[PDB]
């Protein structure tokens, strides 16, 4: 085709939804070298989760796809013989998919290494990282939402796709009339409840809202709920995911008979404690299988926490000032051209971020030729699979088509921020692909972005299903 797909494409992109938009649209064989089709690819837009790939390249890079994050347990000394010990350390470095059953397991062991009492205080530790919570230019009412989870070292995470940062909120109705029900899950007892939520008749106006007004530690309900309606879970941040974990981490050493008679709150371990006790550690599972519940979903925490981790790996510095000098510093070693890159986070959550087409694909051509490679290639969802951890944020795209089980893309959304890059392999070579919409006036223009990368798929030996 080549010319032919030129004017495929060209066909594609004058679609009326794309109207007062800009979109960098880049296509190379893998292969050849040869560009396929280009467009604007030399235009500066915001990549939304597209800054993902930059990201997860570098922490690859930086980190290596075997690197595994530590949370460990620490006194000033071993327990002493009726188990005793004053203060307690849970500290954290960096690790991504902590849950509350490792918390478990980690309680389960300061208690077999003798621990019968914590005389005095426990302390979240959570240094590892610097302690700015948020970015620059996120904007503050995101902020009681999962993808703006507060950024820290000691931080839990939920459920198996790993959110973290947050609680899972259980709102469940009563009849008519009646109060609901709110649960605040994870958060219990840490979390302050305003619920001011109220069951509806059966099926009427659902008005229910969810929220943490801002600079609180609150969960504010409100609204009316239908009593024939499904009970609504939902995620909701909260403030100091450090001292969640911490008062999670009391709520398992109390579920172990660890006695904690002290507060919880956030402390660092002191310097002056030369030989700590380190009573009980956990590993999450190295960087490559981390990259799939990330990469897949698009999860603004581990991306932030990755460049904090950039950041303590190359400075000893756990922020994103650091991580991001050290995030374009391994890109340029990859052999990237980051001449046309401005970073402000490692998600794409920032609004005061900039690529550019060619960037993405100069990346994604520097990526495949990669020790990592093909860990980086197992991250990205694949076009139209129903199973959330392969079909990821395009499991319900390109469905019965050319693109459906091939595609290795990767989405990014914002008010007015759309974008699509991958690989297209196949039998007829494989292939390379950006597309970055921008300022469009209307809904993210995926259908564009769709049947673009089915074109791509057919052009390479794949034919839609029947
Ligand atoms: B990325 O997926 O573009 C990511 C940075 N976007 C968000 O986290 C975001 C921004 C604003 C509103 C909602 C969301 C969540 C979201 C949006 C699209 C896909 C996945 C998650
Ligand atoms: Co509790
Ligand atoms: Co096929």
């Amino acid at each position: 085709r080549l010319t032919e797909l030129r004017e495929d494409i060209d066909a594609i992109l004058e679609d009326p939804a794309l109207e007062g938009a800009v979109s960098g649209v880049v296509v190379v064989d893998t292969a050849t070298g040869e560009e396929l089709y280009s467009r604007d690819g030399g235009e500066q837009l915001l990549p939304a989760s597209n800054m993902k790939l930059f990201t997860a390249a570098a922490a690859l890079e930086v980190l290596g796809a075997d690197h595994s994050f530590g949370t460990e347990v620490a006194a000033e000394s071993a327990p002493g013989r009726r188990g005793e010990v004053q203060d307690l350390y849970l500290v954290g470095r960096g690790d991504p998919t902590l849950s509350a059953e490792d918390l478990d397991a980690m309680a389960a062991e300061v208690a077999a290494s003798g621990v019968r009492t914590v005389r005095g205080d426990l302390y979240a530790d959570d240094t590892w990282f610097d302690s700015e919570r948020l970015v620059d230019d996120w904007w503050p009412e995101d902020e009681p939402y999962a993808y703006s989870a507060q950024i820290s070292a000691l931080t839990v995470a939920h459920g198996e796709r790993f959110d973290t940062g947050v609680t899972e909120v259980s709102v469940t109705p009563a009849a008519e009339g009646e109060p609901a029900d709110v649960d605040l899950g994870a958060a219990e007892g840490y979390a302050e409840l305003d619920n001011r939520a109220v069951t509806g008749a059966a099926g009427s106006a659902n008005t229910l809202v969810i929220d943490r007004p801002v600079g609180t530690n609150t969960i504010a309900v409100t609204g009316s709920l239908p009593a024939d309606a499904a009970p609504v879970t939902a995620l909701r941040t909260v403030d100091e995911p450090a001292a969640l974990a911490g008062h999670l981490f009391e709520e398992a050493l109390e579920s172990n008979g660890v006695t904690v008679k002290g507060d919880v709150g956030l402390g660092g371990v002191p310097a002056d404690w030369q030989d700590a006790e380190v009573l009980a550690d956990h590993t999450s599972a190295e960087l490559s299988e981390i990259l799939v519940p990330f990469m897949k979903f698009s999860n603004n925490g581990h991306a932030e926490m990755l460049v904090k981790s950039i950041g303590q790996e190359t400075a000893g510095a756990g922020t994103w000032d650091a991580g991001l000098v050290g995030v374009e510093e391994a890109l340029s070693g990859l052999g990237v051209d980051t001449a046309g890159l401005v970073l402000n986070d490692g998600s794409g959550l920032s609004r005061g971020n900039l690529v550019t087409a060619d960037t993405v694909v100069d990346l994604l051509g520097q990526a495949g030729s990669a020790p990592w490679a093909q860990t980086w290639s197992a991250s990205l969802p694949v076009a139209g699979e129903s199973d959330p951890f392969v079909g990821g944020t395009l499991a319900n795209r390109m469905r019965g088509t050319a693109a459906e089980g091939v595609v290795e893309a990767k989405t990014g959304t914002m008010s007015g921020v759309s974008a699509l890059s991958g690989y297209v392999p196949g039998p007829e070579g494989e292939l390379a692909f950006s597309i970055v919409n921008n300022g469009h006036s209307g809904p993210a223009p995926l259908a564009v972005q769709d049947a673009i990368a089915v074109r791509l798929a057919e052009y390479a030996g794949h034919q839609a299903p029947e």
